[PDB]
């Protein structure tokens, strides 16, 4: 180990997802997230060394001058094992600005789970290594909020959570906003997309959309799915009148077409 001197000033540190150990789902890429913007996309690159076994082919895209994610061309085979190596510290990562240490973490693939959310049938039906484990109606964005059709990446989940529009800048009192308890939320999307439990449109599910975007399933089905569906899980919607999750959303990133991710933009 050779010292390296800093300055609180002028460093960065990143921050590696999916925690070190976790099993995660087919979809989740590798993503180092630094507390400052990167000016020097390439030197971070560099220093960023992904290692997988089985060995699959993969690649660098940034969403934003903060985050860099790699991933392979397809969804991860069940199985697999992950090695990151950010090895950052020390290394000039552009404008006087230099990593601020080493970040060093593992994590494998497990089962393969896809729900799709097909809006001509209004059903959300989960595949396990493609067997269908779950049939769940569902009621999605109305015709002027709707729901973008695409692949997205299972985030976070939430027993309890707060849907309030003043973080969209749409005050609660307007026409058109809300400030809603929400119960067994799935985030997947950073935009704001979640799959959650929505007893006041349980009729409405398997029939007609009426959400602001949301996948809204009944008390039971979104409890099911906050059980059994992990981080890095699949939910491509089809059908909808929406167009498609941006591929830099945060958990859109299957959706940008394989040769421009590859290329990359460092």
């Amino acid at each position: 180990l050779t010292f390296q001197t800093s300055s609180p000033a002028h460093l960065t540190m990143p921050y590696v997802m999916p925690g070190d150990g976790e099993v995660v789902g087919v979809g989740e890429p590798v993503a180092i997230r630094f507390d400052e913007n990167i000016a020097d996309r390439g030197a971070a690159e560099k220093a960023i060394k992904i290692t997988t076994n089985p060995p699959v082919e993969g690649a660098f895209y940034w969403l934003n001058n903060r985050e860099v994610r790699w991933r392979p061309e397809h969804f991860w085979k069940p199985g697999t094992a992950v090695d990151v190596a950010v090895n950052t510290y020390g290394v000039d990562l552009g404008e006087g600005m230099f990593g601020e240490d080493n970040v060093q973490t593992h994590f494998t693939i497990g089962d393969e789970v896809i729900a799709t959310a097909d809006d001509n049938t209004k059903i959300l039906t989960v595949r396990v290594n493609g067997e269908v484990v779950k049939s769940m109606p569902t009621s999605m964005g109305k015709d002027s909020t709707p729901t973008a059709n695409g692949i997205y990446i299972v985030g976070s989940r939430y027993k309890h959570i707060i849907m309030d529009s003043s973080t969209y800048g749409v005050p609660v009192n307007s026409p058109n906003g809300y400030r809603t308890d929400v119960d067994w939320a799935t985030q997947i999307s950073y935009s704001g997309v979640f799959v959650h439990s929505a007893p006041w449109s349980v009729g409405a599910q398997g029939h007609t959309n009426t959400s602001h975007g949301c996948l809204n399933v009944s008390p039971s089905n979104a409890q099911w799915f906050y059980d059994h569906v992990k981080r890095g899980d699949i939910v491509e919607v089809v059908n909808t009148v929406g167009g498609t999750l941006p591929g830099i959303d945060g958990l859109g990133d299957w959706n940008i077409p394989w040769d421009q991710w590859r290329a990359g933009n460092a």
